[PDB]
C-alpha cells in the first residue's frame, strides 16, 4: 500500500521512510527542498527507492501543499515540524505553521478519501511540560501552557507549538469522525542516515559538546532507540485495536545517570562529574510506554545501544570530534 511521509529528510522522517521500503509499502516523501543535495541523496540512495519512492515538495506554512501527496495514499504519518528554538518571531515562525500545517493535513486528508488512518508523531513536550514533575507520566498527561510561555525554558516554542497542535488536531478528529492516532516520542536517539547533525541529538549529547542550555531536558531525562520510535509508528498505522495517544518511551535517568554511562563507554570526551542543581538524590521521572506495550509492542534496544549508536554515527560523518 501507498503511505505519505512528511518530514522525508529528517532524523526520525528518513529511517521510518527506510523501514517502511523495507516493509513492501510504497512511499510517498514531503520535503520543501528537493534540489537540496544533502536532503534527499540519503532518501535516493535507500533500497527500493527507484521503484517505491516519490518525492513532493510541500510546506507547512503553504495551504494546501499536502493535497497532491496525499491523494490516493491509505494512510499518512505527519511527521515535518519547524525545528529552531531560537527564532525571534516564535508565533509566526513556528507556533503557527505547526498548528495550521498540521490541521491543513488532516483536512488533505478528509479530501482525500484514500487515507484510512493518520499517525501524528507528538511530542513528550506536550505531556510533562510543568512546575512539579510527577514521578510516572502516562497518555492522559497534558502540558502546562501558562508555564511554558513564563517560564521560557530551553525549546519553550517548540513545546508550545506541538501541544497546541495536538490539541487542535484532536479536536478536528473528533468532530469529523477520523481515524487520528499519535504517538509521544521522549528524546530520540541512536545511528541515522542523514548527513547533518540531528536536533535531538544536540540535546543528548550534550554532556560531550558541553551544551549546558540543553541541560534542563536531560536533567530528569526519557529515552527512545530511534528504531524502536519508527517500529511503533508502523506497528500502530497496521494495529486495528489502536486507538488515541500513545507514549513510546524505552529508558528513564537523571543527567547524572546518562553522564555515568557516557564517561564509562567514552573516556576520550570531557564529561562532567558533576552538574549545578542536580544531587544523587534527584527523582528520576518515568514516561510509562504501557498502553503501547499493552498492544502487543516490544522495545528491542537498550540505553547503551542508542548512545553508542548516536556516537558512533556522528563520528563516522565527522559531526563529533574522535576525541577531546
Ligand atoms: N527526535 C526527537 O528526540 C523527537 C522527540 C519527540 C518528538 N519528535 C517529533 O518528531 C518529528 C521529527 O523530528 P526529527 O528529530 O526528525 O526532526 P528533524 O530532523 O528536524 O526533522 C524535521 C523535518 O521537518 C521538516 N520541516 C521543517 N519545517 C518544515 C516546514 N515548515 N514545512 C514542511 N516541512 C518542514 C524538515 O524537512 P526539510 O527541511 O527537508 O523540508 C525536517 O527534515 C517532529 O514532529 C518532532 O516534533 C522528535
Ligand atoms: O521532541 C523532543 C522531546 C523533548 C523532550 C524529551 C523528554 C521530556 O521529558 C520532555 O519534556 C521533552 O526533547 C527534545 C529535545 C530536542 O533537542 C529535540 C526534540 O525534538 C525534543
Amino acid at each position: 500500500e501507498t503511505v505519505c511521509v512528511t518530514g522525508a529528510s529528517g532524523f526520525i522522517g528518513s529511517w521510518l521512510v527506510m523501514r517502511l521500503l523495507e516493509r513492501g509499502y510504497t512511499v510517498r516523501a514531503t520535503v520543501r527542498d528537493p534540489t537540496n543535495v544533502k536532503k534527499v541523496k540519503h532518501l535516493l540512495d535507500l533500497p527500493k527507492a527507484e521503484t517505491h519512492l516519490t518525492l513532493w515538495k510541500a510546506d507547512l506554512a503553504d495551504e494546501g501543499s499536502f493535497d497532491e501527496a496525499i491523494k490516493g495514499c491509505t494512510g499518512v504519518f505527519h511527521v515535518a515540524t519547524p525545528m529552531d528554538f531560537e527564532s525571534k518571531d516564535p508565533e509566526n515562525e513556528v507556533i503557527k505553521p505547526t498548528i495550521e500545517g498540521m490541521l491543513g493535513i488532516m483536512k488533505s486528508c478528509a479530501a482525500a478519501k484514500t487515507v484510512r488512518r493518520l499517525v501524528f508523531t507528538s511530542s513528550a513536550g506536550t505531556v510533562n511540560i510543568q512546575e512539579h514533575q510527577l514521578p510516572v507520566y502516562d497518555e492522559s498527561c497534558w502540558s502546562d501552557m501558562e508555564f511554558c510561555r513564563a517560564k521560557k525554558m530551553t525549546a519553550w516554542m517548540y513545546f508550545v507549538s506541538k501541544t497546541l497542535a495536538e490539541q487542535a488536531a484532536w479536536k478536528y478528529a473528533k468532530e469529523n469522525n477520523i481515524d487520528f492516532i499519535t504517538i509521544i516520542p521522549t528524546l530520540v536517539v541512536g545511528p541515522f542516515i542523514m548527513s547533518s547533525m540531528p536536533p535531538s541529538l544536540i540535546t543528548a549529547l550534550s554532556p560531550i559538546t558541553g551544551n549546558e542550555a540543553h541541560y534542563s531536558i536531560i536533567r530528569q531525562g526519557q529515552f527512545v532507540h530511534l528504531d524502536d520510535l519508527c517500529n511503533a509508528h508502523i506497528y500502530l498505522f497496521e494495529n486495528p485495536k489502536a486507538e488515541g495517544r500513545y507514549i513510546c518511551s524505552s529508558h528513564d535517568c537523571i543527567i547524572l545517570d546518562l553522564a555515568k554511562m557516557l564517561r564509562e563507554k567514552y573516556p576520550e570526551y570531557n564529561i562532567p562529574t558533576e552538574f549545578k542543581g542536580v544531587d544523587e538524590n534527584l527523582k528520576s521521572v518515568c514516561f510509562s510506554s504501557k498502553k503501547l506495550t499493552d498492544l502487543g509492542f516490544e522495545f528491542k534496544y537498550s540505553l547503551e545501544d542508542m548512545f553508542t549508536g548516536a556516537v558512533d554515527t556522528c563520528r563516522a560523518k565527522g559531526l563529533l570530534p574522535p576525541s577531546h
